[PDB]
């Protein structure tokens, strides 16, 4: 579960793109986005 300040789900993110309650997946960079 992606944190708050976490890359939650860019490109080269292959991982659980899901963040923790609170907390979005806010895409900043195509390939850094951050849980906010
Ligand atoms: C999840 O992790 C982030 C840092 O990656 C913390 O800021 C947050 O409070 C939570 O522990």
């Amino acid at each position: 579960t992606q944190s708050h300040a976490g890359q939650c789900g860019g490109i080269g993110y292959s991982g659980p793109t899901v963040c923790a309650s609170g907390t979005t997946c806010q895409v900043l960079n195509p390939y850094y986005s951050q849980c906010l």
